[PDB]
């Protein structure tokens, strides 16, 4: 039996600025291949550096001058609003360094997920802004590909007893081997499961979407193909 | 006796961000069983995380402030002017944390209800906005699942006639046991209740919607499937 | 004398909401008996209760500021001015609060009338705005419930006198008693009042429409039933 | 024509403007300062314009029905 379905991204992230800035430098080949957490790009952190290192000087101070004060107040040597004053400065200071330590974090936009990363859709020294609407780049996992196919809620149901029946080949809880034909005609070398829990059910046709799941190094198989998953 | 009816979920909700920001992970499986509270993405939170401590800082700073002057009052050593101001700042730090812990909290996109998820339409790394027009996933509880029938307005008294003269099968109050055939043709194994009180009357047709309980783990039946109740 | 009729429901309503956001729960069973003034739905109040607290929180602060003002102006200690923009805010304040609590309370959908609810048109975490379109759900009292006979303008007259002259069984001013026939056959077990108001007229018909009111307990009677009432 | 004539100046007008504003954005551009997504919506707003103009042009032209043919 030949199931018909689209080869989709087994995984896809955006990237995108979390902080403002100056892109300083694009650290990637556009089209190449990038792991998840992977420096794609450096925003200049020229100032969220300072901002950060101007901060922890202030808290610093403020901490030592707190610190000091409780010792005093405890000898009724400067009032207790006085210490007051003191601590909320050390708490406000405190507060401003965690924010500074975030932000300048911010400033090394990592990848999200280990895939393929295509164009870059900001230039170098290009301004970017965080909450900007477009993403700098996007990267997909090509690698497990899936196989979307659609058959008529009865089928899936058919096929879900001859699994159980053993009147199918295992190839999991719930996982049937497959194999797949590119509309080229050709046979994809390698072959994988299929998974038979449900994915999406167009109500409007009954029809039901399950997935197919091939190894594709050598990244021969991409996203769009108009296959058949074979049985 | 044969009612013709279509499966429907027992139950639907939608998924949804209540705070703005950048989807960080997606933490479950398309197509997987989820149960209601569980979180279902990580939105990030560097921010709104230091927001609520910056906050709690000042509010813990403001309530000292304002606990001290109360008692400060009674021995005129504090004015009635200032324990005004000064617990006039307190309520509003404690409102400002409120505010913050809310938003942290919706952080976590949690799920409503219990039962299956689908496709995520939101890729990792998107953005996200409260308010936004589309919904970026969809539960649906399959495990007990309705049987939609449709019986003139007649027939549905008839047949609540005999479940009364016990000439029916009950099942429970205004339930009568039932049986489900597949458009397969096959006989669902399991069985179960005809709630008789109407869900809805299509007064154009004058024809009544009833619904029939079945168990469904497994998940053999899905929702849109064109099937049979037997009495 | 038997009057052909539609049974009709004894009264409508549509269930809207009337603040912004998210449906939380939703609180009823689809085709259940509701009571007038039953929390049908909650809409995530997360938010509007703390916008409610954090206006609450200034008016308090506002206020006193205010009234302290009040004290300084009369003591020509402070400017009317003063007094003045004072005032302006602790104004501003209570209005503030006062929609924040009226928008609170939107956020519990209460039914407006009691009757049968049926399916609910919105999924819980579904995004619901003030102002839309459609109805979220619709209760309809069946107990009481109508029948609409329809009679030439002449035969409501004639039926008129009977009425009077004693030659039909009263059953109130205007009213006369009646049994109900369901398409079906049978004998409605219970009979009910027969009102001689007129309720609307097809002036391109002449024909008048009256109507029955029968009680309807057991809910053995539906909306679209094709009738006859007995006279 | 009052209105063919009235709609090829409003038009105009419009060309003016956006080309303009195109011109500007084509340096900022080469100086980073604008991104290539906005001076693309600048030089595509001009382009419309350019075109709605000529279109306009070519109304206000057939405002007089001129004869393909010489004869009767
Ligand atoms: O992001 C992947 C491709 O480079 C573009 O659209
Ligand atoms: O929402 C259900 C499916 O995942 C998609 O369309
Ligand atoms: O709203 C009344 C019925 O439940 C549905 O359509």
């Amino acid at each position: 039996t030949e199931l018909p379905g689209r080869t989709n991204a087994f995984r896809i992230a955006e990237v995108r600025p979390q902080v403002n800035g100056i892109i300083l430098k694009r650290l990637f080949k556009e089209g190449s291949d990038v792991k998840a957490g992977q420096q794609l790009y450096q925003i200049d952190p020229a100032t969220y550096e300072a901002d950060y290192q101007s901060a922890q000087a202030n808290l610093a101070s403020t901490q030592e001058q707190a610190q000091r004060y409780k010792l005093l107040v405890a000898d009724q040597a400067v009032s207790k609003q006085q210490y007051a004053d003191a601590n909320a400065a050390y708490l406000q200071s405190k507060a401003a360094v965690e924010q500074a330590r975030i932000n300048l974090r911010y400033t090394k936009v990592l990848s999200p997920i280990s895939g393929r990363i295509g164009r870059s859709a900001v230039t170098e020294g290009a301004l970017v802004t965080n909450g900007q609407a477009n993403a700098m780049a996007t990267v997909q996992q090509l690698d497990p590909i899936y196989v979307d196919v659609t058959q008529p809620s009865t089928a899936l149901l058919r096929l879900r007893r001859e699994l159980a029946s053993g009147q199918l080949e295992r190839a999991g809880d719930n996982a049937a081997k497959v194999s797949l034909k590119l509309e080229d005609g050709s046979q994809y070398p390698l072959e994988g499961r299929l998974e038979f829990s449900e994915v999406s059910v167009d109500e409007g046709t009954g029809s039901v979407t399950i997935r197919a799941v091939f190894p594709n190094p050598n990244n021969e198989l991409l996203p769009g193909m108009f296959v058949h998953a074979q049985l």
